[PDB]
DNA sequence: CGTCCAGTCTAC
DNA sequence: TAGACCTGGACGG
């Protein structure tokens, strides 16, 4: 997922988990690479944020749970197939890789992490990856700022669409954002990232939170087929038919409208 | 059947 | 930088 599905699964984790109670362990599949994540309460609430393309679950026992347990927290990254799901315990998807369990009284519930491809990661801290700059939805001041005042990194020596992925300026921007943010400014993808952003201190640096923040109004992305036909209608450029589309140098495919730029390959 | 296609992470 | 990490759906023979 992109900042816009971490943000939606975040939201999605908090409202469906609002009037509900868990308990016992948190459960992984034998095949899971990632950490057992040591917690057990007979009675904790599950909330969520999004930063970029980080979620961070908090797990809060209840006044009196037992045994004695401090509140734990886990960030996830989502790789390529990650999510969340509210599914009945006995009907667990295949891919169900961490799971916590409603406690009674009512239907048993499984808050699934879902991850087909397992690129998805967990760790034990609750700290955000060091080196991820700043959300583009939540911390859009903050954002901007980091890429104005390093733009002498030698991240910005490199096309502005490749630029755009780099966690480290673009905390939550992924491929489908990449086109449609530089697909709205008709800017060639092959430009070089310095020359777009220096000639800034509705903009490039605007765009990468109000985009990704169009999808999040949109709502869905999992949380029917109906709003998964919302995001295609959404889509200008990602994927369309009259677009061009080129591989950046990781083998990334990047879709967009006649000029490819300078720094084509 | 087969090939090809859809975000980090790490060994060179 | 190139390869690795993985599964499944769309398509071709």
């Amino acid at each position: 997922g992109q900042g816009p599905e971490l943000h939606l699964a975040s939201q999605f984790v908090n409202e469906a988990c609002r009037a509900l109670v868990f308990g016992g362990c948190v459960e992984k599949s034998s095949v899971s690479r990632n950490p057992e994540v040591p917690f057990e309460s007979s009675a904790y609430r599950i909330s969520a944020s999004a930063r970029g393309k980080e979620l961070r679950l908090i797990l809060s026992p209840l006044p009196g749970a037992q045994p004695q347990q401090e509140p734990l927290a886990l960030v996830f990254r989502f790789g390529m197939s990650g999510s969340f799901q509210l599914v009945p315990r006995e009907e667990l998807p295949r891919h169900a890789h961490l799971r916590f369990y409603t406690a009674p009284p009512g239907p048993r519930l499984a808050l699934c992490f879902v991850d087909i491809r397992r690129f998805g990661r967990w760790d034990l801290g609750g700290k955000w990856q060091p080196g991820r700059g700043p959300c583009v939805l939540q911390e859009y001041q903050q954002f901007r700022e980091n890429v104005l005042r390093n733009l002498a990194d030698k991240a910005f020596d490199r096309p502005i669409c490749e630029a755009l992925l780099d966690q480290r300026f673009f905390n939550g921007i992924g491929n489908y954002l990449r086109a449609e943010i530089l697909y709205r400014l008709k800017i060639p993808p092959f430009e070089k990232a310095r020359s777009v952003l220096e000639a800034l201190q509705p903009d490039l640096l605007e765009l990468c939170h109000s985009v990704p923040k169009e999808v999040v109004q949109l709502g869905g992305r999992g949380y029917g087929e109906e709003d998964f036909a919302a995001f295609r209608a959404w889509l200008r450029c990602y994927g369309m038919p009259g677009m061009s589309s080129l591989q950046d140098r990781h083998g990334r495919t990047i879709w967009f409208q006649g000029d490819p730029g300078p720094l084509a390959p």
